[PDB]
């Protein structure tokens, strides 16, 4: 019965001379203070965010753990990690030495810490190969972003990744990235707080409404970070528009809703409300505890949301413990 | 009593009237020999496929007493804006809509109320606008929150909504389409994704720029289809506010504090998604608008909320009241 969280992120102890041999204002890289407790994440010679210790640190971190009661967690690269704009080849080369600093990371503890593993998303054949190699490796699993450009999961590339991991029995995890939106979105965290959510909806329906459920094998273990976005009030929207609309009907033979028997959630919503709306759209066996953790928003009691909710016990369990354990295979 | 207050209608043009405001940029209607059908047309091509409902007040009135709606509030279909236009020859379309809104309530003007539309790419002609349409008999102004190519919020927006408050000039909005890019082509992806997230980005933006600071609290405002997915995601933009400076920055209150400061219509089309919503603006601030006569407007009109678990007093606000005082309708 152990407490797993399922989302939470790491930065490896990267220079910028290192960073540099890849790409000098693209690559990013690790800068930490002579008292060393806090950090930056950085582009070039651009701060790209501050950051502390629990990012890089598993010793830290496992104190951290010990102190909200989480027995193990799943990390993964930070998506500024992915490169998914560089040379095959590079990305490629930097993501087979992500990966291999996530393997040490989590070596602290392989116990209580486990990795997923980056793909350098934008070469089928080189992100199929690194996907194997990373798991064969250690790894639980892969993360990728929830779009490559102007490419959704519906793309033919995608797709085949994602069905190359449910042959392999390789599961995934989606966290929406490079925002929608422009220019006019700019201020407040808007990206975060309206295109992070319209990310990972327009990622679930780009499977759903594409027909790619159609094809792509049940055994896909497939998981949408930030609980689905804004997927689950919105359902009942597209369900509609798929009652009314040849057009929405084209290439998906059963209603939409039908659907969330294919995917997994995680739980990080931030209101009970919310939570308990989703866990009815996605049943209590699609939807696992994840925090975010270490970043600023990223839930301060890990847990605590679920825990305080109003849903039954073994529902709670499930979402703690049970259905992660399943999907990542946490023995 | 039963007040249906989010629906549009189209009037009846012709070719050659709307070929003299612009051939391939100013929509009309062509009803042809069977003339039960219909569609809206732009330059000769096939715009949308339209309905019997959309024009004809006394076909609606009928589908009105079909389903138990006494009172419905309509205005125009979004393709009729012409924001794109040229700010003085937007000024004289606008009119003619609205005039054509008000011929259109005419035939039942108890049971059929008219929202104008208003030149807002040029404010002091929106403004005018605004206020020659309700002494016309307009209840009220529907905006986008766009100019058919817009950089979302600005001073102008605000200043306009001021211009309105001030003049007890109540606004509902219709969100643009286009926060995709080249995303979003298909399986109308920009209405299931693009647009509630836009609404979102509307209220968010009055919220987070510190608009609810400065306009008047006598603003009535509403934003349509539940306000998008505003009322799920005000959890995250909570935690947000309060962990994060960049996000207090102009917004000296909780996010989640302002929402008694606007309205969202009820269109939400499901019933879990109905009770959160309540719950978060709550009873007094849901609204019942139905789409209507859009083969994506509700099926029954109140049925959603006539079947929901919600109070008898809240019921009855939704369905009649809240609108009553919103729109001042007897
Ligand atoms: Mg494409
Ligand atoms: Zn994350
Ligand atoms: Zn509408």
């Amino acid at each position: 019965k152990p407490r797993i969280d399922m989302h939470s992120h790491f930065f490896p102890r990267i220079s910028e001379q290192e960073a540099a041999k890849f790409d000098a204002n693209h690559a990013p890289w690790l800068q930490v203070s002579a008292k060393g407790d806090t950090g930056s994440i950085m582009m070039g010679k651009n701060n790209f965010r501050p950051v502390y210790q629990a990012l890089w640190d598993p010793a830290f971190r496992i104190e951290e753990m010990d102190a909200q009661g989480v027995d193990v967690q799943v990390t993964c690269a930070t998506p500024v990690m992915f490169g998914y704009t560089w040379e095959a080849n590079k990305a490629a080369q930097w993501a087979e030495r992500m990966n291999d600093f996530a393997l040490e990371f989590a070596a602290h503890n392989p116990q209580r810490i486990k990795v997923l593993a980056q793909v350098p998303l934008q070469d089928l054949d080189l992100a199929c190969k690194e996907a194997s190699r990373a798991v064969a490796a250690g790894h639980l699993g892969i993360q990728i972003g929830n779009h490559l450009g102007d490419k959704d999961l519906d793309d033919a590339t995608l797709e085949a990744f994602l069905t190359h991991c449910a042959n392999e029995d390789i599961p995934i995890l989606v966290h929406p990235w490079d925002m929608m939106g422009g220019q006019r979105m700019k201020k407040w965290m808007l990206p975060w707080l309206v295109a992070m959510p319209a990310e990972t909806q327009l990622a679930i329906l780009s499977l759903i409404l594409s027909g790619a459920f159609e094809r792509i094998p049940k055994s896909l273990k497939i998981c949408f970070g930030h609980g689905g976005g804004s997927f689950a009030f919105l359902l009942g929207r597209v369900d509609n528009a798929w009652r009314h609309r040849d057009i929405v009907r084209e290439d998906c033979p059963r209603p939409p809703s039908e659907y969330v028997d294919r995917f997994f959630v995680d739980s990080a919503v931030f209101n009970p409300g919310a939570l308990e709306l989703l866990v009815s759209v996605m049943g209590e066996d699609r939807v696992m505890l994840g925090s975010d953790y270490p970043f600023p928003l990223g839930e301060q009691k890990i847990g605590g949301l679920v825990l305080s909710s109003n849903l039954g016990e073994s529902a709670k369990d499930k979402i703690i413990s049970g259905n992660a354990s399943k999907f990542f295979n946490i023995n």
